[PDB]
């Protein structure tokens, strides 16, 4: 049972393919268009099925040629309205039919976010890019919105002719608009099944400069070449991912750098991964992402969660994919110094919420919850702990990534609960099934607040940033002319980082530690989006005025949520700001992305 979705379930009926015929209207602001869905009965004397739509305007729905009855139900808050279809004819059990609906979206799709050409890197022309994860499929076409259903896919989109069409398929040709000369029609084809949320299309005047030998960069122009150079690891990182998961089915493996309103760090869309321009450290330091992404490849989109209950085996094992990838390219230490590092992000997470909260348990209940609020790190980081400690608990990374290929392998093109996970676990490891036993299964899955158990996590690239963090917690204002830009010399940014997170955990500090900081460290220079979050957080929670104007251009000028929410939250929690904070999410909410609006809005308790 889905709860998050009012379509008829996998049970019922399973939508299989789907071809999509849309063209984007820019002065409109819409998606209008048919979507023809190949629905396979599971039932005997099928004569009717639920979809699932989201502020969609149903024009018709044709079967065999002709208009079919249907009806909209009442809107159901962030599920959307179920729309009953009556088929024309009773379908026996395994019987396909061909569904076409024609609809058009809303401006205010959740799924989507359309852009002026202000809002551009070029200025000429508007954008459009989509994020369907987790529910945000049906505000795009009529859908069983539902991980649990696997299709493949075929599309056509026609968009004025000076702009690109790019979607999570293969590129399948172009052609001039044959009812319109002023646009072009872009074909896709996705001939691997895959869950509704992977479905993404962007419009856009995009180029693509190639970085390996199966993948193009995408962007705006004037990106292209930071992010050529950002993100050159991609096909060792690949390489590396293949090693780990088994081949690689996709075919290609593109990646399009987003306008900066882009709500995530990264979206696993297949075939075209969508990123962050805030991932342009301009050092390649933030490519962790980029192997998390390609790690979703095999955990995601090759075994995905059933459910969104389940969301964490999404999660958690993309994270212990991601954090091998790093190992492999930079070392076992730094696996461990990630690891520790995503340890702390969980404790954070469990404090921000709190340590009963439900949303703190690894397999959470979603009933009457709209999944965008529940979004955190808890399944990512109690997820990867989980995995972590069954690595340690069963004789190494070694011996885990054999069960984790071979999980992989088992449930590919499939859909899954933690059960069936738990399930193959103990198959695999049926000779260590007595060591399994020992896990508190019960509290790690469902218990809320931090694991019963923590890892051993090696200390070497960690000691130093605990060590700088500690000097400047336990300084006195006498100590503070100690503090000198050689106490930097030698730490990575991921260092830089990770002394940042330790202090930021401790906020607030005095004051005049914090402009000592600046005075030495020089913090304000710092570019990396990571580094500056964290430093603008830490001066915020320490009541740096100074900083106030930092911390509001960073939560505008960009929009992935990691960074934006935790800066509008803290400076509505600092008086000397609040009303700025405010007013600023005030007059930037309509060209803000639908979710991060809806999200800032309500941290900031503001309707
Ligand atoms: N997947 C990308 C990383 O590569 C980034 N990403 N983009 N969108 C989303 C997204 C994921 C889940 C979600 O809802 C849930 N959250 C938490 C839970 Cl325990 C269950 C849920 F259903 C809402 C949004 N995640
Ligand atoms: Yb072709
Ligand atoms: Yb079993
Ligand atoms: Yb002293
Ligand atoms: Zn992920």
């Amino acid at each position: 049972v889905d709860t998050c979705s009012l379509a008829s379930p996998a049970s019922v009926c399973r939508t299989k393919h789907l071809h999509l015929r849309c063209s984007v209207d820019f002065t409109r602001r819409t998606l209008t268009g048919t979507a023809a869905l190949t629905v396979q009965s599971q039932e005997d004397n099928l004569r009717s099925l639920v979809l699932d739509t989201k502020d969609l305007t149903i024009e018709k729905v044709v079967i065999n040629g002709q208009e079919v009855k249907y009806a909209l139900g009442e809107r159901q808050s962030y599920k959307g309205s179920p729309m009953e279809i009556s088929l024309p004819i009773a379908l026996s059990k395994n019987q396909e039919i061909v569904i076409e609906i024609s609809f058009e979206t809303s401006p205010k799709s959740s799924a989507l976010q359309w852009l002026t050409p202000e809002q551009t890197s070029g200025k000429e022309h508007p954008y459009l890019f989509s994020q369907c994860q987790a529910i945000h499929c049906r505000a795009i076409l009529p859908c069983q919105d539902t991980p649990s259903v696997k299709l493949t896919y075929t599309a056509e989109v026609s968009v004025p002719k000076e702009l690109v069409a790019l979607m999570s398929a293969i590129r399948d040709g172009e052609t001039p608009d044959p009812e319109d000369p002023s646009r072009k029609i872009y074909k896709f084809i996705q001939k691997v099944p895959i869950p509704c949320y992977l479905i993404a299309l962007v419009v856009g005047a995009l180029e693509s400069r190639q970085i390996g030998p199966r993948t193009l960069v995408w962007s705006e122009k004037e990106q292209v070449e930071k992010s050529a150079y950002e993100f050159s690891e991609t096909e060792s990182m690949l390489k590396i991912a293949e090693d780990l998961g088994g081949p690689y089915v996709w075919g290609q493996y593109d990646l399009l750098v987003l306008p900066p309103s882009f709500p995530y760090g990264g979206m696993e869309n297949p075939c075209l991964t969508f990123v962050t321009p805030t991932l342009l450290a301009g050092d390649k330091s933030l490519s962790n992402v980029i192997a998390h992404e390609i790690s979703h490849s095999w955990t995601g989109n090759l075994v995905t969660n059933k459910t969104w209950d389940h969301f964490w085996l999404n999660e958690g094992h993309t994270v212990y994919l991601e954090r091998h990838i790093c190992g492999r390219l930079f070392g076992e230490k730094f696996r461990h110094f990630n690891a520790l590092g995503g340890w702390g992000e969980l404790q954070n997470s469990v404090k921000t919420f709190g340590e009963t909260h439900p949303f703190t348990k690894l397999v959470v209940d979603l009933t009457d919850i709209d999944p965008d609020v529940a979004y955190s790190s808890v399944p990512y980081e109690k997820g990867f702990a989980l995995l972590f400690y069954l690595e340690q608990l069963l004789g190494g990374p070694e011996i885990f990534l054999g069960f984790l290929k071979a999980y992989v392998e088992k449930f590919s093109y499939k859909s899954i609960t933690t059960d069936d996970w738990k399930d193959f676990l103990y198959s695999y490891f049926k000779d260590k099934v007595d060591v399994l036993n020992q896990v508190d299964w019960n509290a790690w899955l469902y218990s809320p607040g931090l694991p019963p158990i923590k890892p051993n996590y090696d200390m070497t690239l960690t000691n130093a940033c605990i060590a700088l963090s500690q000097r400047w917690i336990t300084a006195k204002e006498d100590d503070l002319n100690s503090f000198n830009a050689t106490d930097l010399k030698d730490l990575s940014s991921h260092q830089l980082n990770e002394f940042l997170a330790q202090t930021l955990q401790r906020a607030p500090l005095p004051l005049g530690h914090i402009k000592r900081m600046q005075e030495v460290y020089n913090f304000n220079a710092i570019n990396n989006s990571e580094i500056r979050f964290r430093w603008l957080r830490l001066c915020i929670q320490s009541k740096w005025e100074d900083a106030i104007p930092l911390a509001l251009k960073m939560a505008t000028e960009q929009g992935r949520m990691k960074f934006t929410r935790p800066l509008f939250k803290d400076l509505a929690a600092f008086d000397k700001s609040h009303d700025q904070a405010v007013r600023t999410y005030q007059e930037h909410k309509a060209s803000m992305h639908p979710v991060t609006a809806m999200l800032v809005g309500k941290d900031l308790k503001v309707d």
